[PDB]
């Protein structure tokens, strides 16, 4: 019952079943009629949609999940290498924007979790800076999808897929990706794993559970869960729900002195609908359901202050960006070792169909914190032989993020061919002095003295997979002895514990 | 206001009135304290007690606190250079053992806090080591009082006094000392400040708060709070309290297959009593009150597993050691940046007076963790002129250990006379490679490879005082901007930031 995990089981094989035991599972009883026809594949099956001119779908495609139904409620979902929704075809056609900017390649206007550390983010524009300087790297946005471009980077660093699993009985695809600081070269590490569950629950409804796992040392306090939006030319009409289940046209459009619509979710009916136009209840539509409850009492230990939505067509009707942004935002603390989740729904149908399904399902949204127990967590064995006998035994790792345990990753130096395992995602990663963009007289000047940037995106190191978690404490009991992983290492070039991880990690003793 | 702190204000002056704001001030619901019955002095006033034959009380004396009362409740407390109680005279005469062993000079059988890192401590004797090897330095015990001797060291390194303060309205003497690894030459740094408050609360009761401030990188998980005990020839009768308030003679004596009495504190009534004999309720006595509550649920985040006492006469009635050990032991984690305290009481009177007073006061014992806030913390100015203009401005430091802030120490090279300030207590300290005492095939061999010992006791450097704390983060607001201390240094021989402290310490910018 401790299965072997081969280190070269690629996450793309979608076999990592035990790595998702901690994702909440929703039982609908007889509320929803399940799907009788769902396909899933990782074979390359491109959308045929129109994209920004430099883009090639082979660079982003990961998987395709399709709900095969009637003409109104069929939907066709394509997941990218960052675990993001980069293409989503419904009765209105392609609903994901084209990614018209050459430097933003399916990493911004795509459906994805995003998280911000407000204490560290700096959104200063370039006219706050000294002459000739730029604001590169100052912002702290960890994108689920991946990075913007930078010099020498021709396509994005998509958030590396670290594990994945397709459950054919459940009709659910699970992905875990290491989220990427989007603004390159970043001043900051990412200590966020994004786990997302995509499930065909029937009736044209897609159930998506966004999990944000903070294994780093920063506090995230601004969550886009999700960030995304729609292709404006496919879905030009914008509607918000109201308490009681009616819908109202909304008009928010970004421009001078206008950031669009913004309201707390308890001012809504739990959802928005984008439709081909605003003229007909039969117009093809996409609904996004985020619920209508802000449970400030229950989450007061995490300072949940509000949950709100934004909606805005970006610019005018001919903007080549062809993007209407939408986001659900949670203002809540996700501290180191916290794991937050939020379950939302995407619905495909006519506007009338979507409104009825959204009124029915919005009560089923939930969010909260996940704390897996050891007793409910599987283990896997990593074979010493596959690590070139770098240990004096095989080792066992947990496959759920029990509070405080430390993820262990398989990485490869692409120039030397050396493969190794480490908790340290930044071991041997290129860093460089940061060019302080501020004048000496700026209040912000001292913040950016003696800083470095991290170049983990530059291809020298490839991130292969998550192998499991090592306990941060001695779990010795009457059944099993534990010892420090340090005591087992024969070849510290293959099992790499850098200074901050010395004498901290425990595994069963053979 | 931000007062000046002269770098020539010796801690021995007992004037450091703002360095103790973080010590819990106990407010009593029923106890009434007198205000005309306490003396304090740092004038050399020796005890006249009999000590080990090589000892000179001038080498240990720091200060004297005396409670003026009747013949039963008068007590006379002498604090040593390490902040320890080295002499404690009551109705039974001298209560502290003589320190009969030449290598243990008021550093063991004295009342003191002691802390152990179980992760690092190794108590192996020479029998476990290779032929010619020694176990010197393998143990990890940070004594409040000071070090044992070693070849080349004629009197101890007493834990350097960093700050002290007598408040004549409160009748309380506060010391802060830098605890010493007692087993020399040590493999380990000390990252512990011990702050102890000695407060006369009247009628023979002395209130003592032991504060353990972990500013290092180890985890302490075995705390003697206190370690100490009594002079057996003065206090030969040993009693433990029981739930309900009665007392019982105990018999624990060290010897073959016997380490004395050991019980969880909730098996007691909250105290022990040592008395001149066991024959009469009028016998002169010393009570030590440690409480009877083990709050495992409340402290579950700190892994409080047990609190227990030990008591043992060391050897037979004619042992020249003339020592009955006593200690309260807390098994709890004090992690890096934690500050733990435990308040206990010493009571001087007849046995029956001590029992009555202890039954009443045992409910006032408490322990916990301290997290000082900026709002409750004072600041001081260190004058650039006093540092030979080594900076380009005067600097301000905090006088409480707000979590994460870095203490700054004044130190002196005894060869050159040069004084300097640094957070690095081991700057310029002589180190020597550690001879691995284990055979190559021992499971402990790798642990002791590539190790050094620290000779901070060798007289090269003298530790003068704690000047305050620098913030570990930028505290800039609308009024005062903060800068890196690095930016202010003109003479890096007088203000010393070594590699691990570069670009980390923030102070107000002038």
């Amino acid at each position: 019952n401790i299965e072997n995990l081969s280190i070269h089981q690629s996450p793309t094989e979608a076999l990592d079943s035990t790595f998702f035991h901690h994702v909440p599972l929703k039982d609908y009883g007889n509320l929803i009629t399940p799907s009788n026809n769902t396909t899933f594949t990782t074979n390359y099956e491109p959308s045929g949609s129109s994209w920004g001119e430099v883009l090639d779908e082979q660079n982003v495609y990961l998987a395709r999940l399709k709900h095969i139904s009637n003409s109104n409620n069929t939907w066709d979902l394509r997941i990218g290498k960052g675990g993001q929704i980069y293409s989503f075809i419904g009765p209105y056609g392609e609903g994901v924007p084209p990614s018209s900017k050459s430097h933003s390649q399916w990493n911004d206007e795509v459906w994805q979790p995003v998280s911000v550390s407000g204490s560290l983010n700096n959104g200063d524009q370039n006219d706050e800076l000294k002459e000739g300087a730029t604001n590169a790297g100052l912002k702290y946005f960890i994108h689920g999808a991946g990075t913007y471009l930078t010099e020498g980077l021709d396509t994005p660093f998509y958030s590396p897929l670290m594990a994945s699993y397709y459950n054919p009985t459940e009709k659910a695809y699970y992905v875990t990706n290491w989220g990427a600081q989007a603004h390159l070269p970043s001043l900051f590490k990412s200590g966020v794993l994004y786990t997302t569950k995509y499930k065909d629950i029937g009736e044209g409804i897609l159930e998506v559970t966004y999990v944000i796992e903070n294994f780093g040392t920063d506090t995230l306090d601004h969550l886009n869960i999700p960030w995304g939006g729609v292709r404006s030319s496919s879905l030009r009409g914008k509607f918000v729900s109201r308490p009681g289940g009616d819908i109202e046209i909304i008009y928010g459009q970004t421009g001078t002195d206008n950031a669009g619509d913004l309201e707390d979710i308890d001012a809504t009916g739990g959802y928005v609908i984008y439709a081909q136009d605003t003229l007909s209840a039969s117009s093809p539509a996409l609904g996004i359901v985020f619920g209508d409850k802000i449970l400030t009492e229950e989450f007061s230990d995490h300072d949940l202050t509000r949950i709100y939505y934004r909606s805005a067509q970006v610019g005018g009707d001919t903007n080549p960006r062809d993007y209407t942004l939408f986001t659900t935002i949670a203002k809540i603390d996700v501290k180191p070792k916290d794991i937050f989740y939020y379950r939302i729904y995407y619905i495909n149908g006519t506007r009338e169909e979507v409104q009825e399904k959204a009124n029915k399902i919005k009560s089923e949204v939930a969010y909260g914190f996940i704390t897996p127990t050891i007793e409910n967590t599987s283990m896997v064995t990593i074979k010493n032989e596959e690590l070139d006998d770098a240990l004096n035994q095989d080792i066992q790792l947990f496959t759920s993020p029990v509070k405080g345990m430390v993820p262990i990753f398989l990485m490869r130096n692409t120039t030397t061919g050396k493969e190794y395992i480490s908790p340290d995602l930044y071991y041997d990663i290129d860093t460089f002095p940061f060019s302080n963009p501020y004048e000496e007289d700026s209040p912000k000047y001292e913040t950016y003295q003696n800083r470095i940037t991290y170049r983990q995106y530059n291809g020298k190191i490839e991130y292969i997979r998550l192998l499991g978690y090592a306990s941060n404490e001695d779990l010795s009991n009457e059944e099993t002895q534990y010892t420090l992983l340090d005591n087992l290492i024969v070849d510290n070039t293959k099992v790499v514990l850098t200074t901050e991880y010395l004498n901290k990690l425990w595994v069963p003793l053979y």
